[PDB]
């Protein structure tokens, strides 16, 4: 039994399946692959085509995919895809409506001719199953759990019909117990609530690691306007019929205005971010503990977009409602993506379940062989040295103690949000200040956002209060408490209302990453590192080797340790030999706009990504020409000849265009097949 | 007593509020102007900046309003806007949440710096005054009756809190008896049902011409099942969680496919908009007959954006459910701007009412004195062959008895989208080819769409059975059956199901109009005329001079009359003496996107109008060259010099361009004031 799991959109790489399709229709595309009950690859699309959590069709997951698991798209017995036919073609139709240019093709003919043209594979229209959408995220949570029965409880945006799902599993079998409708979504408004703080989609995580900086006080009553907790485990959301967003029209009445992007996060934008997290965390503890009391179950998965609400997680883990709680590092549509596969089994045959509970995230593609790396590295030799020491992780925990800011990159990427040892960034979790620099000038992001720790498992609590049930911490599901007496030691990972979104690393989880931490500890007395995601403000988390490398090259890294091998950037890196290549939402534009006296505008010249929300950049006239000259082929170097040579001036606004990702700069050729 | 009513959004010429503003984000903008209770002067934004139904603010439309009435900025007593303050803030304040980059400026901070930038008037805010939406509706409705009380129904989208409102009115006071939430919005329904056509955002009235060709019964019982009648004049619609669309979902699951661009209007289609005419009369018919009766009302005033539904309007008069009906030209929400200023009136002290019916929507700026429009015409000269007879209106009956097609261009532009007898296009009425030919050649737009009657006072009622209530005609308010015995005698006016949208002029709602066709009559037996709108199909209805000229050399009209001045193409005009100048929404663009092989792609040069559903055209790299020299006072024959002079071929490819309205295209200098 060979099982593909699928969500997302059907779009090709270079267009979408109407023009400029929002990024919220059917997002985080993903594939995932199921043997004999086990999740044997799984990693989203995002990682391959570089665009955050990506709508466009998982191609390049389906076959990195089948890769992992040596099989060709024949030996797949099944396809399930995360939502029902209707639903998603009802929705195709109605953007089919707003754009009368666009083929009437839905979802059946869109998933097959994509497998079809990007893979040879004619799917049997028997082999695809479409599958309810909280009854995949369902089964992904709880068959990985490693526990026999269980309650689940799923919240998300929304499925077909409901924003959550509560469901009693039993051995393999799921059973519904209650359901809340679409316009009570906790996932919605708590995005309705991020867009006030100038924030938008995906970065509701950023507002709830603002949320500790603010006093739930000054918004409590004015949220509770927009809310009300009823009997027996239901609620209510109070709409409007001014504007599609909940919560604007109120904190309008009420003098509040949405943040403006460049501004500072005041106090009021705190106390709000402070006021809704609390808001959820008193409908989700209501729902809960009328549920753990009424179904009886003592152990809980939580599921669905909204369990990636790591302090919600934390607090479910102190209230004492449960004895354990367990939690999906791909709790989003991803996860929902892998549950579409084992409904798929479980609809044509038995399920076959995993025989443990998930300790690895670790499951999209490997950056290669030993030799195909090292012949790689050398082809960034104008950019970097390379020592190769007898023991990378002995050398790498010394550059720590030594206050280096390392890029962390082995194995196997992260399935999910989180960094946990695979492609991440470490650093000293010591000293307050790597907080504020690392937040200031390697991630580039907003000085409130906390650092989340990984510590060792013989060591957790040492350092965290675990109390309470027990949480799953291989994939940082919960926030915890730092034990008081050692916040001042935790500078740069314990939050501003002394807790930790925490990795605890065990030689199951993690063998290699735990050795890191380990020895570490042995050289420090502190067993606790700070692990952010590898990755800049323009990307998603790094995944081949070209990935690693041009991050590091365009993040402010002390060194880089992939695969054993150390790498550094050089003195003076010749940019000259890198080969630019346009991404397939690459374009350029020459625009003149109305001037003066009705006359034809100034020519200005950009360069952009064309897909909803990408971002957009002013180009010289002299990078828009030689840009528009690129072949794929040609060096940036031999390129700049036709507009007089690689001056310093083009090397640095190329540079700044890397940096933004607007398109791919990497050696003459690549890594070659895996 | 001077007031400015406003109404629409609130964005400069050449940019949107936030980026891409949809168009349907407060519409139809327009200013006008109430002097002692009478209009003084009324016009629509979209006649001066060109943009069907334009959100843009209405700058242009105050300053001509002003000017018809001899006042200064200062003049004005009062400023009405047609929303309360707190909606419409709100929604911009939504928008602002969407766009994090845009400045939080709310309604009344930008009308007073549209105003204080655009005509120097510092406006003090106790002069802007906000108005219920449906209540500026009312008023407009109302005041212009004609009547000393009457119940007034105003359905339209929506207001701020409703999409229906019911009235008493009496004198001039206002009494509220009834709404209906924004929910059951029958214009969201109709616009919804719309888009299942291959239609859009303004094409309603084009669903409405197709609805003839159907047969109601085929989807009567599908369109049954999305609403409800029910006791005391109420209506539920059913919604669906699935889609923002009350129709899409369940005609799709019953296999409906919506129409495509270019794809022929199938008799399902026809059926399709049979049942939505036949479904929203059913609806409004029951909500009358509940009014009417429990009102026990004789005369009704109908008016919001549903009220431009003609044939609705028809079934109403011969319902017998009233003695009198008046529908305003301006029923949409430039007559709400127009109400505005009767309900600001109503709020500062005192309100003064028309003292008679309206009967004449020409409103708008005039074409110029007689002197500057022979002047301008002979700018025209390289293009055009003028003539001065001695009664124009004599000559052109004759010309259209001998069955010429004539653009019409008289006085003061019209108010609302019908076409009365100043900005028209005249035909012989008799010939039933004349709508494929008329459609096809000269609108260039689809055949089923029917042409519409004037016909004189004193021959109405020999043509047009007018029984059932007594309407106000002059407006074309209402579609009235043809008498069987002339159906053949006027088959170019006569639809399928054998009725009619007509006008009666008469010498006191159009005293040149009313000769015109009463001359017609005695020349050929029929005092009857097709009379359609004079615009193409890429633009509003024309309102300058240069507009008119503009217009017939972009279409196939055989003769132009204006203002007395005969018209006709030179047999080879020159259009190098036409000097371009951009609009300022004209954007001129040279593209490179993702090509094979991740190389710099396809280079393609464009035009295109930089709004929400702005057209957009490719051009050559030689006129991409040329246009990009644009000065706005060059001619376009001394432009094209620089790329080798103006060729038959870049002759042609300006001249398509023109006819799309990319640019505009008008000999140097212009007619000055008017
Ligand atoms: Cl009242
Ligand atoms: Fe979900
Ligand atoms: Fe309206």
């Amino acid at each position: 039994m060979l099982v593909l799991g699928l969500n997302g959109n059907f779009s090709a790489a270079d267009t979408d399946v109407v023009p400029q399709l929002g990024e919220v229709f059917f997002h985080d595309s993903a594939a995932s692959l199921i043997r004999d009950g086990e999740l044997v690859a799984a990693v989203e699309e995002e990682r391959l085509n570089r665009i955050k959590k990506t709508t466009k069709f998982p191609l390049n997951a389906v076959r990195e995919c089948l890769a992992l698991a040596g099989a060709r798209p024949e030996d797949v017995d099944a396809v399930g895809y995360y939502f029902p036919e209707n639903h998603i073609d009802t929705v195709l139709n109605h953007l089919y409506t707003e754009y009368p240019r666009a083929p009437l093709r839905y979802s059946r003919e869109l998933i097959r001719q994509r497998l079809k043209e990007g893979l040879g594979w004619d799917l049997p229209d028997e082999k695809l199953v479409y599958v309810p959408h909280h009854e995949a995220h369902a089964y992904s949570s709880y068959l990985h759990s490693g526990m026999d029965s269980a309650l689940v409880l799923v919240l998300d945006g929304r499925g077909e019909l409901h924003s959550g799902t509560v469901y009693r599993a039993e051995g393999t079998r799921l059973e519904k117990l209650a359901d809340y409708p679409v316009p009570k979504s906790l996932g919605g408004l708590y995005l309705n609530a991020t867009y006030l703080l100038g924030y938008g989609f995906g970065d509701e995580y950023k507002v709830m690691g603002l949320a500790p900086w603010g006093n739930p006080e000054t918004y409590r009553d004015t949220f509770a306007k927009l809310y009300t907790l009823q009997d027996n485990g239901e609620y209510e959301l109070h709409g409007n019929i001014m504007v599609p967003n909940l919560v604007s029209p109120l904190f309008y009445a009420e003098g509040f205005r949405p943040r403006r992007k460049g501004e500072p996060f005041t106090q009021a934008h705190r106390d709000f971010a402070a006021a809704l997290q609390e808001t959820v965390e008193k409908i989700v503890l209501h729902i809960l503990e009328y549920w753990a009391k009424t179904s009886g179950h003592s152990r809980l998965c939580f599921g669905g977009g909204v369990a990636h609400n790591s302090s919600l997680n934390g607090l479910i883990l102190k209230s004492g409602l449960f004895d354990e709680v367990f939690v999906h590092p791909a709790s989003h549509d991803a996860g929902a993506g892998e549950g579409a596969a084992y409904a798929a089994a479980a609809s044509l045959g038995t399920l076959e379940r995993p025989g443990k509970r998930l300790l690895s995230a670790s499951l999209g593609p490997a950056l290669g062989g030993r030799e195909q790396i090292r012949a790689r590295l050398a082809d960034w030799a104008p950019l970097i040295d390379v020592e190769f020491p007898d023991d990378a992780v002995e050398t790498a925990a010394g550059l720590l103690a030594e206050g280096q800011v390392l890029g962390w990159a082995y194995g196997r990427s992260e399935f999910g949000p989180r960094a946990l040892g695979h492609r991440s960034i470490v650093a000293d979790a010591r000293p307050e200040e790597n907080r504020t620099r690392i937040n200031a000038m390697v991630k580039k992001r907003e000085g409130f956002r906390p650092f989340a720790p990984v510590v060792t498992a013989e060591a957790a609590r040492d350092y965290f209060d675990l109390s309470g049930a027990d949480g799953n911490h291989e994939f940082m599901s919960f926030v915890v408490p730092v034990l008081p007496e050692r916040r001042t030691e935790l500078g740069a990972v314990t939050h501003v209302d002394g807790t930790a979104r925490v990795q605890v690393v065990s030689a199951e989880s993690g063998e290699r990453f735990h050795r890191l931490v380990r020895r570490f500890g042995e050289l420090t007395g502190t067993p606790v590192l700070l692990n952010t995601s590898f990755n800049n403000n323009a990307e998603p988390i790094v995944q081949s080797l070209d990935d690693v490398v041009t991050s590091f090259l365009t993040t402010d890294l002390d060194v880089l340790v992939v695969e054993d091998c150390l790498v550094r950037g050089k003195a003076s890196p010749d940019l000259g030999v890198l080969v630019p290549r346009f991404r397939p939402v690459t374009r350029l534009v020459e625009r003149r706009t109305a001037g003066p006296d009705a006359s034809a505008g100034a020519k200005t010249h950009e360069i952009h990504l064309d897909y909803d929300g990408g971002p957009s950049a002013k180009v010289s006239p002299e990078l828009y020409e030689l840009l528009g000259a690129v072949d794929g082929t040609t060096t940036l170097g031999d390129l700049a000849k036709t507009v007089g040579g690689l001056s310093d001036a083009l090397a640095t606004e190329v540079f700044a265009l890397w940096e933004q990702r607007f398109l791919t700069l990497a050696p003459a050729g690549d890594i070659g097949p895996l």
